[PDB]
């Protein structure tokens, strides 16, 4: 349970002066420019899901969604990349994606909300440490992957949790609905978080754009549930797509997460990758520019010309960046 401490320590943050739904939203300044980062990331989630007339719609309380935000909050570690932030950053930027880049019109509003909440839960307790680092150093979560025959580490790992979270009546936002809508929730939240795996990425995006080779159907369960996947995987690979500071504050911070992981790999005398390699170094502009050319700049080209039109500025940003990167070496 939570404090009530706690609880008002984040309900008494306001935005007025601050628009959290802007594509120009940045997060750094936001934590920058109080002595509490922890509780603002906290109220910018609270009041960007109130703010939007979701929870409210389907009967998940102030009281609850508050609940909710702070018992996802302490399952998030201080590491550099992979921490609240992070998740508040995702769901700040799908909201952008549905409501700026119109993509509400292909999901209905129960989806959206799921969306936002999912965005929220999409990396509970990560460690700092990849899906590879498990199974190659043969640790306790990487058993358990190997034997239950789920190759996705983290991503099953973020789902028991959330499955956890939702377990408590006052933290279940999901709490509120009734039948195939609960069912769809908790479906569309878990197949989400597994989408969420890179070694999985070409699968998701050439799932999705076959099904989009012909006309969208609201009514096919698959089409939904793909264009649902893309979104969610779209805020996970979107710091490309942000302002050249704030998409170099991410870029720094994923690469001292990275380097983590190559030391304790090194201490382990277990294979590193050289994106990992702390000691050796390579340049912060090669990294995102590789980033961009085979993963980014492809993902967000290939689902804004398929379909997600109105998503157009993402694919304009993350060349701007690839541009601006290039300079810097
Ligand atoms: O500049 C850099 N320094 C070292 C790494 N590097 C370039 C990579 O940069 C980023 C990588 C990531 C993620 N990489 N990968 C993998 C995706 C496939 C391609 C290789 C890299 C690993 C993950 O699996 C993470 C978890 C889920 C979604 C994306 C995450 C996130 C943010 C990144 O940059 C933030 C500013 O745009
Ligand atoms: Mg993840
Ligand atoms: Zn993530």
């Amino acid at each position: 349970a939570i404090t009530n401490r706690e609880r008002e320590a984040v309900l008494r943050i306001e935005f007025p002066n601050v628009d959290v739904t802007d594509i120009d939203f940045d997060l750094f300044q936001a934590r920058e420019s109080t002595d509490k980062p922890l509780d603002v990331a906290a109220a910018i989630a609270y009041r960007l899901l109130l703010g939007s007339g979701l929870p409210q719609k389907f009967g998940c309380s102030d009281e609850v969604l508050l609940n909710f935000i702070l018992q996802c909050r302490k399952k998030y570690r201080n590491v550099p990349y992979h921490n609240f932030y992070h998740v508040v950053d995702v769901c700040q930027t799908i909201y952008t994606f549905l409501y700026r880049g119109n993509v509400y019109e292909k999901l209905t509003e129960l989806e959206c909300f799921v969306l936002l909440i999912t965005a929220l839960v999409h990396d509970l307790d990560h460690m700092g440490l990849n899906n590879s680092f498990y199974l190659k150093t043969e640790s306790p979560l990487g058993i358990l992957s190997s034997a239950s025959g789920n190759k996705s580490v983290l991503e099953v790992h973020h789902c028991n949790l959330a499955v956890e979270i939702l377990s408590d009546p006052e933290s279940d936002v999901f709490g509120g609905l009734e039948g195939a809508e609960r069912t769809l929730a908790f479906r569309s939240m878990i197949d989400c978080v597994l989408a969420t795996d890179m070694a999985r990425h070409s699968e998701f995006l050439e799932k999705y754009l076959e099904l989009m080779k012909t006309s969208y159907n609201v009514d096919d369960s698959d089409h939904r549930q793909m264009t649902m996947d893309v979104l969610m995987k779209a805020g996970d690979i979107s710091n490309v797509t942000k302002p050249f500071d704030i998409s170099r504050q991410w870029a720094m911070a994923v690469t001292e997460e990275f380097y983590r992981q190559g030391d304790m790999e090194k201490e382990r005398g277990v294979e590193v990758l050289p994106m990992f390699d702390r000691s050796k170094n390579m340049e912060l502009a090669k990294g995102q520019i590789g980033f961009i050319d085979f993963v980014a700049a492809p993902f967000f080209q290939k689902i804004v010309d398929a379909c997600l039109q109105g998503m157009q500025w993402t694919v304009d940003r993350t060349k701007s960046n690839r541009a601006q990167w290039e300079r810097v070496l």
